[PDB]
């Protein structure tokens, strides 16, 4: 056996006693040794006395051969489990879901299938280490938490983490060396052993075997996070269920695979793209700059945190940047300065990153994706650092308006770019109360039926949409030259290279044989490919390929046809996988989302316009009776403070209110009154004077029109904010054409 | 042929008139398509009508096809010229040494290795595309520049840089959609033809023959730009000689390639190495934070222009962090935090990035690098970007004092880091004026002898090292159990990975013969492996392996001895490669440069000095003079300086003064006299009390006994800065101690 280290007792009369750290890889694996090699000053810790290490089916046949396991016994009897060499096995993985939900879910799954009686008895255990660490300030002993929801109730009973700076260990690798030896200190009382209960037979057929319906259908819904009852209990026996195990740490492992290829139906964009999306508004805000792609890239990985290899990331980041015809993106974020991909090579041509440089489409990305409503969206947490939002809401629904495939494999994605116009027709349908058919639409959608048309996008394609039966067909466009005899296409199907289509011509035999050359003198947006035949193939082509209703006969010889086939399944908001059946289902499931986050943002700017004007009125009477307070007199902050409060000044929060960053409105209106009166003795000199004072009355007289005009806008119908909303449809639908005007190049 | 794409007059009655373009890849072959097809809007530019494209031994086999060129014939004649199907072949090679001096040089090689006749009569051309263009504000044509020469010395004729903004392209792949059309319409004013000279054939048989020597002494120097007069002709009579291109574009690609192998004898750190310090000083320098691996590569890849893979950027990361027996670096940059590594896999068990952290080891990268002198090195410029430092000089010899080796090939590096009792003593010895054999040190120095010892270093290494000739061994420690008959090895020799020193072992049957188990209980740090021989082995391995003076029975039977062996290959600061015989060289070479540095750094502090003292004069005189003069009295500035300058007052630049961060003392000097006299102007009404001139008068009186105490400082023997050398080595010594204490984590 490779990477195996035996123990001295292991195999002998105290085999029972003996322990096998099975290490998840090298980095485990070093922190095993360091911590067994520790017992010098650690009479009470583990050694190699009693402790194995091993590194994680040749890997399970060695651990099969190390633990001496037999695959025809089922160790029912105490007397054959004292055949083993061992007396368990532990499992050190990383608390990360790709390390504990994948390698520990295979190990769990492995025994379960072949030595259950093992798990029910008791042999496999885990290294449960401390995810989260808090250290106070001068105190060594910090405060351990094993799971988030722990960390977030001990968090909710502190007053200020001011004095607490907080760590996550989501990899044994990020142990430092003298937490490692706190940990080893105590390494009994961190292993907990692995039961079976009545449900994990059924979790275990489900995340193992070889029925994808049922995966499918549990991977439907999220992921729950473990209730506090069960923590505690766990933590109390010091023994996991297997089903909890499988429900939590597999199932976010699962989603999280299929969330790097899935995309979220509300903005259209998977995880990366998002990143990518936030650290471009993130980096060209203070000024629009043209910046290198790899330098854009070390960007997103230093602020958005991105993990993953920096070639994905450039290539998404190049991807985001593409307009040609047949592209991904019908309106890409960035604006790319250079060569960034042809149709030819299906995008697979661009530059070097260290050469072509990216832009922010200011002008598109501000109407399209608000600033004002990302401060309301969820974001997700990385290590305690707020990263990319966890969805975007975007004015129109971006899922269904550009073009989208899934180049890998393991999921079927696919989506083809509906009509701008039908698009916006729908929208405004449904949200202007003063337009034909808007009662009808929204009775329709009650009832879920389709009434105005969607289509397929038909822009930067010259060739000709056709629907046949259930399905859409896009044929390309060509001209004969009966006196050359050669055939000049003049434009391919939706989405087909080039080169590869040329290719598959020349891959056919029986088209090969009526073809004698094939030229490609196509430019970079109009394809002009010249397909030279054989002397008298005209009458042959036609007879081998019989003309019917569906295609021409040249071409179904030329292949000139493609099939629109869309596969609809996305990521839903909460977690788990959501299935389409029509682009009308996402408009539909999209709608609501935009509607209460427009309704969120109207009532946060109302919070926040109330909290502004009682601030004002404050700051204008104390200017006002500052003559009579005469407060400039005193010296100290508390005995100004206790005379406004008994003069009746209310004590406000200035950052809260100045800068309500990410405060929701129940948090803003409950931590904004426990604030100081900062905002009285921060006045500056001249701002005592009139010409101050009618500047923030003329002040507080707008704002309170602003405030009055939010209030008009809570109360229109049919839904708040419709108005607003019908100005950035028009704003988006502006910035579009400016942009399809000038090829995406903004000037 | 595949990706090419034919002219429609090859081959025929006017194939003599076509083009050839040759494209380096991808992004070229788009950018020719681009440009060829782009003739509907440019009747003169050209077209397919006359110019072919193809992408670039097969790929020169379809070039030979495509071209229709014979092995066997020698183009001496236009006669046998006319055959071929194209009149002239056009290489498009981006201008960056990768692609212009490798593919383009190959090319060349190529042609004059089998037709020669061709280029000298002129059959290959290159696409000389412009490098750099200067937009001016509101004006639409730029100023183009081919060689990075010309743009110099016409910004030497620019007073100022305000209005203009500069954009470098070193690749194909930058041109954007109107720039690649400019280019083409004046395509004809822009191919260069090669032309062959006496020196071609020479210089053709050093940089592509089987000659390895003349290559290294070719090598030797560094890159000479081109002289203006040889630009200047190039763009007269659009000819580029052969032997100019060989001897820049060819070496500095050549050159490229080895730097990015072998370290520079000052800082001892190669390119990307330096990179990453650099960024690690700027990142770190607000707050010494923790930040992950791949977030601190982002920002160095965002702000030091590392366009390379993150994956070389991480492991050089993690290898300038790593700290434990054996490994590279006895004095890391950076303190890592987590599980970094071990010596037992060499370090390639370090922790996943996601997960490890770095910090900048403040205390001793302060110390031994200075940020005084980080303003005074040569920096390098990336697309007009200041990046790292051409080279670092440390306080003391960073070449020999660690661990180094080239894992790579085609070039043997490798340097066993000496004492830091010995560098110390040899440093001071050189550099104290009243120490004991300095005059000898001195005398030795220049007739190039040692006097002073220097060792390998022994720390971290419980063996024993041995002189044996002229070569160093290196012995692990062990003990044999007689009663037990195993063996317990306890140290294994200098930089040997334990996991690997088992497999050689294991791989031999001779040794496996007299073994029957072998186990590794090592801690992290200390080896203790067991092997426990066959019954009655220790005579049989005696007498198989006779005892010697060189080594034991037994170490010959472990192989736990290693051979110190050295090549000192290093990159000169000025460019070129330089070949040293001991460490001896490596000293004396370093210490005048280190020299030079201090004495620099004197002379710009007390330039310096002289300003600000200069400036503050002019302060306390105009604040004496205020009363009657009455300055504040007037409006305009210009009015103000005028009688000013009446009176006396000299004009100074206020933030070159008091920044001047890059400048050197002659420009220092030049430039600071044509300033304005704001710092009149911009003083506070506070500045102009009784306080603030005393205040004024005692900063005066300080900078002025600094400035007596760096004139006194500058007339030090044997060299300026002698005192402050000695101050710094003390200072990085202390770091150095305490980093060892600690274990190389300051706490």
């Amino acid at each position: 056996v490779d990477k195996y280290t035996r123990a001295r007792n292991a195999g002998g009369k105290r085999a029972q006693d003996c322990m096998l750290l099975a290490a998840e890889g090298d980095s485990a694996l070093s922190l095993l040794r360091t911590g067994l090699t520790l017992g010098k000053s650690n009479p009470s810790g583990p050694s190699f006395d009693f402790c194995g290490m091993i590194s994680l089916n040749k890997v399970l046949q060695g651990i099969v051969q190390v633990l001496g396991l037999d695959f025809n016994c089922h160790y029912k009897t105490q007397e054959e489990r004292a055949k083993l060499r061992y007396g368990c096995i532990v499992a050190c993985v990383d608390q990360d879901l790709d390390g504990c939900g994948k390698i520990l879910g295979l190990l769990l799954a492995y025994f379960h299938l072949f030595w259950p009686q093992l798990i029910i008895h008791g042999f496999v255990k885990r290294l449960l280490t401390p995810l989260i660490r808090v250290y106070e300030k001068g105190k060594t002993m910090p405060v351990e938490f094993y799971y988030e929801q722990e960390f977030d109730a001990w968090a909710k009973k502190q007053t200020s983490l001011a004095n607490h700076t907080v760590k996550y260990y989501k990899g044994l690798a990020a142990h430092d060396t003298h937490e490692v030896k706190s940990m080893f200190k105590h390494f009994d009382n961190m292993v907990y052993t692995f039961t079976l209960d009545d449900s994990a037979k059924e979790l275990f057929h489900i995340y193992f075997g070889g029925e994808s319906e049922l995966r499918k259908r549990e991977l439907c819904t999220g992921v729950v996070p473990l209730t506090e009852t069960q923590t505690q209990s766990i933590h109390s026996v010091r023994r996991i269920p297997c089903s909890l195990h499988l429900q939590v740490d597999t199932k976010a492992y699962k989603l999280d695979a299929i969330e790097r290829q899935i995309p979220n139906f509300l903005d259209g964009m998977t995880r990366a793209r998002r990143k990518i999306l936030a650290g471009g508004v993130k980096c060209f805000a203070s000024n629009n700059r043209e910046r290198k792609v790899f330098q854009f890239g070390g960007y997103v990985a230093d602020h958005m945190f991105y993990h993953h290899g920096d070639m994905s990331l450039n290539t998404s980041i190049i991807k985001a940047a593409q307009y040609y015809p047949g592209s991904s993106h019908l309106y890409p974020v960035f604006i790319g300065i250079g060569s960034f991909g042809s149709r030819h090579l299906g995008g697979k041509d661009a530059g070097s990153p260290r050469y072509i440089s990216v832009q922010l489409a200011s002008e598109f990305i501000k109407t399209m994706f608000p600033a004002e409503d990302s401060w309301l969206l969820p974001y997700v947490f990385e290590d305690g650092q707020r990263a990319e939002p966890e969805y975007y809401v975007p004015v129109l629904p971006l899922a269904i308006m550009e073009y989208g495939a899934n180049p890998s494999e393991g999921w079927k994605y696919t989506t083809w770019a509906r009509q701008l116009e039908d698009i916006l027709a729908l929208v405004r349908a449904y949200v202007d109360k003063d337009n034909p058919k808007h009662e009808l639409l929204h009775y329709a959608i009650k009832h879920k039926i389709t009434i105005l048309p969607l289509r397929p996008s038909n822009y930067n394609f010259k060739g000709h949409l056709k629907r046949f039966g259930q399905y859409y067909y896009s044929y390309g466009t060509y001209v004969i030259s009966e006196q050359r005899n050669i055939i000049t296409i003049t434009e391919l199907p939706l989405r087909v290279p080039t080169v590869a289509y040329i290719e598959s011509i020349k891959k056919s035999s029986n088209r090969m044989t009526f073809i004698e050359e094939i030229i490609d003198y196509s430019s970079s947006e109009t394809i002009e490919i010249l397909v030279k035949l054989k002397p008298n193939s005209l009458n042959r082509i036609v007879e081998e390929f019989k003309e019917t209703e569906e295609q021409d006969s040249i071409e179904n010889f030329l292949r000139l046809r493609n099939c629109l086939h869309s596969h609809l399944n996305f990521v839903k908001p909460k977690g788990g996988i959501i299935e389409f059946n029509t682009y009308y289902e996402i408009l539909y499931a999209w709608l609501p989302y935009r509607r209460e986050l427009y309704q969120k943002r109207l009532m946060r700017e109302h919070a926040v316009l109330k909290l502004r004007i009682i601030m004002e009125t404050a700051i204008v009477r104390y200017i006002n009776e500052s003559a009579e307070l005469n407060l400039s007199h005193y010296e100290d902050e508390k005995e100004a403070s206790r005379i406004l409060s008994e003069h009746g000044f209310p004590p406000l929060n200035h950052t809260l209110i100045i800068s309500p960053e990410f405060a929701s409105i129940e948090e803003l209106n409950q931590k904004a009154l426990q604030g100081c009166y900062t905002y009285i003795l921060s006045l500056q000199a001249r701002e005592l004077l009139i010409a101050a004072k009618t500047r923030r009355v003329e002040k507080i007289k707008k704002m309170q029109a602003r405030l009055d005009k939010v209030e008009q806008l809570l109360q229109e119908s049919p839904f708040p904010g419709a108005s607003v909303w019908l100005e950035e449809i028009d704003a988006v639908e502006k910035a579009i054409i400016k942009g399809r005007n000038t090829q995406w190049k903004f000037h």
